[PDB]
């Protein structure tokens, strides 16, 4: 069986160079991103005023059209520039500057990856972005700030053409994933180390994508617990690092060498925040 020390070594030795990364909800825990399933949080109570068939309706269309506000209360809350990224994101970015990040796939819609300084050439925001939008009728792309003005002031924006409701480019149920997800196919075979952090591997196709990388590719899970297929039938080259995702990450960071360089980077980056 492998271990953190082991994986560390392969990254240093330069025998891992082609690192694909899967993040979900847990990387953007330490940054503050409140869950609307968990009570006791601005967002939770705010979304209770609106009566809601069931939590998912927030990301269903037919409902959205019957009443957006629930979705928008959330948009307002996550709109760029109210949540810093944390150390988990800033490693991923360091991973990048070291020439190692093949691609980073995320089920998160906080865009904390971008704001951490990862170029979007490297990201695949599989559940969408807030940085754009689209009249639900008369069809036009709109940049993100174009509507922000309203979003912060609680109003539900319209196209200056349709007057149809402009909707941020969060993927809703019933729709298929961003086109961008077509790398699904090249990235995974091209990967020589898969890195799974802060995800429960529960939503599709992330469950599936973990079994994509080749047979002999190690999967370093860093999570509160062991999940998905890494649990339900693991591979010899899997190595789990259970625990807080940060005391996971900063552990690795040392094993490799970069405790220093990490701090340096977090300095430049939160002097600009
Ligand atoms: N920040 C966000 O954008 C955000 C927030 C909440 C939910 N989501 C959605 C929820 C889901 C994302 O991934 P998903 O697999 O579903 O997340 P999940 O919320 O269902 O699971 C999170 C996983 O991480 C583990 N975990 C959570 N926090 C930590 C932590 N702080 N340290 C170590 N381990 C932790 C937890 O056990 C679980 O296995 C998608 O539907 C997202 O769109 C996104
Ligand atoms: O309860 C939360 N998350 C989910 C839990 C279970 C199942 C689905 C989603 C869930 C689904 N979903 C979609 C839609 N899906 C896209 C992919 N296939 C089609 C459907 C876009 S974002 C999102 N989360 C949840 C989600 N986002 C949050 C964001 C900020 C704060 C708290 C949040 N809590
Ligand atoms: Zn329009």
């Amino acid at each position: 069986k492998l271990s953190l020390q082991d994986v560390a070594e392969l990254i240093r030795a330069r025998a891992c160079q082609r690192v694909v990364v899967m993040v979900g909800a847990g990387i953007s825990t330490p940054s503050g991103i409140p869950d609307f399933r968990s009570p006791g949080s601005g967002l939770y109570s705010n979304l209770q005023q609106y009566d809601l068939p069931y939590p998912e309706a927030i990301f269903e269309l037919p409902f959205f059209f019957h009443n957006p506000k629930p979705f928008f209360t959330l948009a307002k809350e996550l709109y760029p520039g109210n949540y810093k990224p944390n150390v988990t994101h800033y490693f991923l970015r360091l991973l990048h500057d070291k020439g190692l990040l093949l691609r980073l796939y995320t089920q998160n819609i906080d865009g904390l990856e971008r704001v951490s300084g990862i170029p979007a050439s490297k990201l695949v925001e599989a559940h969408g972005t807030f940085a754009s939008a689209t009249c639900t009728v008369c069809q036009r792309p709109f940049p993100g700030e174009d509507i922000r003005a309203d979003v912060m002031a609680d109003r539900v924006p319209r196209c200056p053409v349709c007057t149809g409701v402009v909707k941020p480019d969060i993927v809703f149920f019933g729709e298929p994933l961003p086109q961008r997800f077509l790398l699904h196919v090249v990235d995974f075979p091209m990967a020589d180390l898969l890195l799974i952090l802060g995800t429960s591997l529960e939503v599709e196709p992330f469950a599936s994508l973990t079994e994509a990388v080749r047979s002999s590719v190690p999967r370093l899970l860093i999570n509160r617990d062991l999940v998905g297929p890494l649990a339900w039938h693991p591979r010899s080259r899997d190595v789990a690092q259970l625990g807080d995702v940060v005391h996971g990450v900063e552990s690795l960071v040392e094993l490799l060498g970069w405790t220093e360089e990490m701090r340096d980077l977090v300095q430049r980056e939160t002097g600009k925040l």
